[PDB]
């Protein structure tokens, strides 16, 4: 069904940022892993499928419209050196997608395409949820100090 | 463990590969499942997974080999509009992925890094089925026309 | 509760355009397994079910605003003689359908009735996924022609 | 038991003939497979395998009746290029081996060697049943064309 | 995906050796049985059903390779008279195999063939551990002379 | 139903046989108990049982015929004193037992009597059997010496 | 099958380190359960018994190449004082029996013995999972310091 | 808690006992089963593992008494070259440490280590068992002869 | 039966040490579980049960050799103010208690009471068990400190 | 295993014992079912199997130590008339039993030969709680008249 062109644009605008935060949730899960944190590292390979989910409603709702989804290019990606950088980094890349989100549904809302407002009005209200647990993670690092917020999450030993 | 530099930039040339085949393959599947072909969508849904496995494969060594994975860029997508270019660029792209890790197996065991180099050949194993695959479809499609080809594929109707 | 005459116009009209397309799907079901399509014929008593839900909670929500639901007339049917035709009338229907729905969300919207208004946009959100369906089994049929696209779904012979 | 010289000399020309049909029928799978007719090609690897337990019933007779079964050599093989050209070669070969269990049952029953001549009949029966089912195929290329016939049988994708 | 000729000559003469070894195993067994050694005639079937998965696998690479699989011929067929023949015949077709696929693992290997090379070597290992078998068996015959040995293996009556 | 009476004769020479087979082998079985080789003793008093079906068969076939079955008579028991005797003996009956079966289906084919001649080319294959189980056992004794076959048959002690 | 000497002094070189790992991973592993890091001790229990299967690989293929084990030395324990100098003594050993491998590899394929070169390899590959764990603890070690590092594993208490 | 220094040099001494056992044990099943006596490898490898338990407790008692076990050496290995020798061997060996353990049972008494003498006593008592064990084996091997002792275990052929 | 009246005293001063213990360990759960440690409390809890086991066993065999066992007096309690002083009043207790079962299981020895010098040292050989427990509470609250070690098993908050 | 002259003088005394006891218990247990007290014989019962089980301990000693077990003889049996005298035969009987005991323990002691002591005072243990339990019934004919004491356990009458 042909789509209006600005919401498409919006739409393939949330696929990149979509596209940027499965890779640097994933590349920091395996980062997290690599350092030892293993129940950090498990959170954050869950919060990457979730945005791989996201991306995929994206592209199905971009085709639906008779747009081309463009999956070619990332937003820059932040990379942590330290679990309090990593978690500062997926903060700030998830404030920037919830800013984004909000615009598109406003846009999409003034030209009525109510279930493509829908979707973004969705995906914002994940990256709330998404930025809280963030936010948390950060407050604790704040209260308690670093080495025991990522002592806490060592996790179990591999058989 | 520090690895050698040019095994690790194999393994992130490697790693951009298939993170453009994952997209490429997961694109592709979207199209498909659009088009109205529900059968080659399934199909094209479980390659592009089974590229995601080969990504995060590549994430890790490089870890371990205390490199840095870059997952900012992927190589040019190859976009198709017909079952049959659908089938022609990920057949090209598959070739491309088996010639770069055919390189980076054959670089890695001349500087002892065997386990890099059984990662290479294992991938270049699985990329070998992938071509298989698409050949195979493509020689249906030279012997049947596309149309037949495509039509066994459309697949059940959604409850 | 007294509810907006407005909304309550625009959930008659509503509930009208369900019914009308209850009956359209309902026989276009029964003409698509008279003429031996079984598959599609399951798929269209599927959607004139889902229509059927549709159109209850139209009435519901009329009376619960203290309005009276009108079931008397439909508006007008159209009726192929072919499976493509059958698939272009349903696809016309669902084109005003989601119109009116869209303008039915933003009147309400605009007196602050968003209970109704959310039964509007869910209502335009299902009637997406019915166009985007009928627009796929019409590409299908073009790219294939209409012979191979219903010989694929004929379907099973009963016991 | 000493077994009369002449119908050991049938029965290892029907070992021979076996290893030629479980090789032909083996490898027609495998190019089946190749060519992407999965439904054929399971077929086909069936009838191979059912070739081989014939094959083993004439090497358990043989060596009863104190010979020397002789399974170095095979009758030389028909290879397709064509789904119609495999029909055909294994058709071709069938009706050899038909030909040949008749002739030796006839034979094993002009020497009291009644269990011999029950092997070859039931032998002969079978390969009249793998006849019957090649025929069939074959007339069904000629009723519909190669392509329609094939293209039924592709079978489904593997996951 | 077309191959290198000379790896497929390789693949071509191991196929040949996997099916004279299939034959040989198999006479083998129907051997052992015929003579009552029902446990080493058990062992010699699953033997021969191993090399048959040895064959298929080489048929299958050939094809993908856009080869032509030759099943016409076997290399000349060792037959034991005894037991202890039975045991040295077998063991020099597998010291020949294991040659054989050690220099088209290393050919494969010196063109860059590696999904050849590692199903070269893979089968050079399973065919190291026939060989440790049957070395094992001729060692109980020199230990305990051969009638000690095999009455050990006569087995079970049938109901 | 009224039959050929020299059919009926072969019927009731079997029967004969049958009888004088069921006899001998059940002797033998509890001669084979207790001398103690009590795995033997369980095969020959199935061989036994299966001789007491075949006797069966003879009874019912040769009343349907309204011949008298005469059940009076065995042929001469030979009874060993040693297990190479016993083997040897019911090798002997089990020689003439076939040939006799023989006989009688090419006299029963003669006359068009074809139940009654599958019913003699039945037996001859059931009398092969037991003829190739019998030559099997001798020469495991010919080539490891009665001693080590009688030995690895003795069996488990009773509870 | 007479194997190459040197391959067989490598084998034995590597039977060797696996015993020395055998011995340190246990005694480490009951120094950390006398010293009450229970989660740890469970850990390198468990790498003992990792190591104790490769040593018997190394066994079992020095005897199919005719060579004699040695299990009579063990090379210079390294036994930690604290739980960084026992992850410090491992991760030495663990780099010492990876270079170890990865030349025993190298030779085996110089002399085309694969199938013990792909036992070198894999075990390199396994030593290196070994590295990889070790030099995450001492990372967690760095970041956190060792008292944080090593509570986080005391474990339960016992029933 | 501290202990006799000499109780702990008797545990050490024993350590190494059960040490030179454990891997003289592992060996001679290694031995067995490529000389093709299953049984007996199935029976050797678990009395080196039963050693392994024996390793473990003087280990844990040696730690508790704060004293520091040591690994790094074993006593003379013996090694067999035919199933009888592989019998004396380990019982040489089992002689030795059934005379350590009464010394240390004796002395741990004398200076009241009521919990070391009973290691060591039931100890003494394991080590019966096995004495008990390999002159049962040789007493057969006497009375009957290598040759039909060895036969009676080499088991089972592997699927 | 009537038994050596020294004897008799030594189980009665035994007795009295298990009393003791009892409500040592007992009082020492309590407060733990007071001071929110629930972890050690359930130990605590369960070390006291196995004393209750212990002062069983005295009065049990007190009264087979006809003696008085009284249960009037404990020996006096040490009863901690910090998690630190429960540890070390606790190893002081069972250090008293392993020399009085060492010394009553030596005098039961010289007077042949082989019954109750097993009493003595099984419960020797308990408590140096719960030495080696406190000794490894003590030693990680060496190495940690007393707060690292005491959070660790501060347990879950109950429902 | 060479044992001891006189410790193996002192497992057949000590078998003689148990001999004598087996006995007497079993006609104790059915005199005590002969006169009805059926709970007195199902405890006598269990008594002499319990018995039994110490018997055949010293027989597998003896032969283990290559000493001659002895059960020619048995030492004289007291037989009761009454249910007390009963009680009192047995009591005598097992006071002498766990004297010997003793001795043959501290015999052995003495000797080092710790198994055969262990055996000794496990088998005193044991007979300690038998006159524990005929003291015990002993002391209720005392305290309450053989004939309410034996009326108790006249037991159920059978179906
Ligand atoms: C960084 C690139 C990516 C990596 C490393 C990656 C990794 C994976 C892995 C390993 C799984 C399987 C998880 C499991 O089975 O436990 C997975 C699942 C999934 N991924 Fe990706 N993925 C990547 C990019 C994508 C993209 C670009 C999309 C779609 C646009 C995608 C969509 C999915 C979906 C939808 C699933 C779940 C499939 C199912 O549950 O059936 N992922 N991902
Ligand atoms: C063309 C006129 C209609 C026809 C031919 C029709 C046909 C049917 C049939 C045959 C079923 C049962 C489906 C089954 O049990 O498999 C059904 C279910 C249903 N229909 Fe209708 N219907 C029609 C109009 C209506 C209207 C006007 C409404 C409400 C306004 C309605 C609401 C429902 C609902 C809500 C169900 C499902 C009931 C349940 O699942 O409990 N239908 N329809
Ligand atoms: C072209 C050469 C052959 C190939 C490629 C081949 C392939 C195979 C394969 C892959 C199987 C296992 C099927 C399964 O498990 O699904 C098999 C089964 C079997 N084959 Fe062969 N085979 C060949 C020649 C032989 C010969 C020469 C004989 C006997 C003369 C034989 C007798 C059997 C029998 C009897 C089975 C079934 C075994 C059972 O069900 O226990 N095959 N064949
Ligand atoms: C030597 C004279 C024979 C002896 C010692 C004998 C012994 C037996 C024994 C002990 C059984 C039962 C086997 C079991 O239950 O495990 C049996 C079964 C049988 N016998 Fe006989 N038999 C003799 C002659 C006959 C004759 C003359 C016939 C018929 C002509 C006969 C027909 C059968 C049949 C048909 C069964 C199986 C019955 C069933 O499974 O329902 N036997 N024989
Ligand atoms: C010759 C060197 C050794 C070899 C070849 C060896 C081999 C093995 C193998 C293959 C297993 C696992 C058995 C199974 O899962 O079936 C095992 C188990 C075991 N081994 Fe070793 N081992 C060796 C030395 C040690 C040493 C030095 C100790 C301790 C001092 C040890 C203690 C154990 C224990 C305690 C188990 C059983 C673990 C469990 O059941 O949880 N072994 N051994
Ligand atoms: C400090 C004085 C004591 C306290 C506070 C105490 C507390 C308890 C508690 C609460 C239980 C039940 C545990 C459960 O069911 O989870 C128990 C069990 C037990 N107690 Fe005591 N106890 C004390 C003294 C004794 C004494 C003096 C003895 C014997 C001399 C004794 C012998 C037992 C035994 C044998 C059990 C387990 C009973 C069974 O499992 O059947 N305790 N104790
Ligand atoms: C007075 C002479 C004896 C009599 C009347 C006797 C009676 C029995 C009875 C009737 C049983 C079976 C109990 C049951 O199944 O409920 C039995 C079991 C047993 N007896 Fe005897 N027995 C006697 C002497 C012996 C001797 C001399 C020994 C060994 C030296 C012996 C060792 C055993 C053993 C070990 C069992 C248990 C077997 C098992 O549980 O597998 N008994 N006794
Ligand atoms: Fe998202
Ligand atoms: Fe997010
Ligand atoms: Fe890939
Ligand atoms: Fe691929
Ligand atoms: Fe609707
Ligand atoms: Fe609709
Ligand atoms: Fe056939
Ligand atoms: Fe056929
Ligand atoms: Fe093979
Ligand atoms: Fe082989
Ligand atoms: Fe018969
Ligand atoms: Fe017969
Ligand atoms: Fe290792
Ligand atoms: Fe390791
Ligand atoms: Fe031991
Ligand atoms: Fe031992
Ligand atoms: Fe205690
Ligand atoms: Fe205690
Ligand atoms: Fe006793
Ligand atoms: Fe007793």
């Amino acid at each position: 069904m042909k789509g209006d062109q600005k919401v498409i644009e919006y739409l393939n605008r949330g696929l990149r940022s979509e596209l940027t935060a499965v890779s640097q949730y994933w590349l920091h899960y395996r980062m997290l892993e690599d350092w030892g944190y293993k129940d950090l590292a498990k959170k954050w390979r869950a919060e990457s499928i979730e945005e791989m989910a996201h991306a995929d409603k994206f592209v199905e709702r971009i085709l639906f419209l008779e747009g081309l989804p463009n999956l070619q290019t990332l937003d820059p990606l932040r990379i942590g050196q330290t679990v309090k950088e990593v978690l500062e980094s997926d903060l700030a890349a998830e404030r920037e997608a919830r800013a984004l989100y909000q615009e598109g549904a406003a846009y999409a809302a003034s030209v009525g395409d109510f279930p493509s407002k829908n979707l973004f009005e969705e995906l914002m209200g994940d990256e709330e949820h998404h930025i809280d647990f963030l936010e948390t993670q950060l407050d604790l690092v704040s209260k308690l100090g670093l080495e025991l917020y990522a002592q806490h999450h060592i996790g179990k030993l591999d058989d």
